[PDB]
């Protein structure tokens, strides 16, 4: 039957999602993992003339 959250959906659902947060702020390693520049690259080059 069409009688419930017609067009307007209950805020309790969204509020409950914001309750979990899943927040990154500084522990968010994912923000640095997008920088694929070889963070563990063993650049043991002979000198620096490159």
């Amino acid at each position: 039957m069409n009688f419930g959250a017609f067009s307007i959906n209950p805020a309790m659902m969204a509020a409950a999602q914001a309750a979990l947060q899943s927040s990154w702020d500084m522990m968010g390693m994912l923000a640095s993992q997008q920088n694929q520049s070889g963070p563990s690259g063993n650049n043991q080059n002979q000198g620096n003339m490159q």
